[PDB]
């Protein structure tokens, strides 16, 4: 997250880290969103790689022992099935990853709520990514759990020419793109979380900011519209 600030510890805790085996030890590549006690809603580019996955929960600090922090493996992975990783302007860049075991929840764990199907944002709605990205263009990703009020860039807007163009598709959230605050490397896979009816819900999967760099001004950072994809998401829950 470029531009933003540390969130509280307990602000946001449906929000994990998603991290792969390395050596003897494990990096965070991706955010993602705990949706079921035993499930996880990433980005399918997050997956992209054979590696081995874990989802860290009630995590703040990456490098720090916050005492609130539950490490577990990855025992299944569902990708849409339309995803396709040289196409990620196609869009479907979403994936469902379930849990070998089911965590525990507490003020540092919960459920995000996901929208009603089909709910489109107003232009310009209040909303805040979440994560662990690069810091700024080509930094490095952030110790602690950053915030950023990114508002909403409707479809209209940022499918027009000087914005994202034909790229954006309208099963997307585009947020942002002031040059100053936005998603980045590493932000992949987790929330946009928007404030409806007094409650913040998770309407954007993190999918893609510009090749130019992360804080561009009008490319603002695009997501998958969870909205999209309720159904899907119940399917696979149901049929796994
Ligand atoms: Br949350
Ligand atoms: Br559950
Ligand atoms: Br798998
Ligand atoms: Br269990
Ligand atoms: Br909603
Ligand atoms: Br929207
Ligand atoms: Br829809
Ligand atoms: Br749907
Ligand atoms: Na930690
Ligand atoms: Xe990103």
């Amino acid at each position: 997250v470029v531009g933003g600030t540390e969130a509280q510890r307990n602000s946001w805790p449906s929000q994990i880290s998603l991290q792969y085996r390395s050596g003897s030890s494990w990096a965070h590549t991706c955010g993602g969103t705990l949706i079921r006690q035993n499930w996880v809603m990433t980005a399918a580019h997050c997956v992209d790689r054979e590696l081995t996955f874990r989802v860290v929960v009630g995590e703040h600090n990456l490098n720090q022992n916050d005492g609130t922090e539950q490490y577990v493996g990855v025992q299944k992975i569902v990708v849409h099935p339309y995803w396709n990783t040289d196409d990620v302007a196609a869009g479907y860049d979403i994936a469902l990853l379930r849990l070998a075991q089911s965590v525990t929840l507490n003020s540092y764990v919960q459920l995000g709520v996901l929208p009603r199907a089909g709910t489109i944002l107003a232009n310009n709605s209040p909303c805040y990514i979440t994560g662990w990205g690069l810091t700024r263009t080509n930094g490095q990703l952030a110790q602690t759990l950053q915030q950023a009020y990114l508002p909403t860039v409707d479809y209209a807007i940022c499918s027009s020419s000087s914005y994202w163009g034909s790229t954006v598709k309208n099963s997307m959230v585009c947020a942002g793109g002031d040059g100053v605050r936005s998603g980045c490397q590493g932000d992949s896979g987790g929330p946009l979380h928007c404030l409806v009816n007094g409650q913040y819900a998770v309407h954007g999967v993190t999918s893609f900011v510009s090749r130019l760099g992360c804080n561009v001004t009008r490319k603002p950072t695009v997501f998958t519209r969870v909205s999209a994809y309720i159904s899907w998401i119940n399917n696979v829950i149901a049929s796994n």
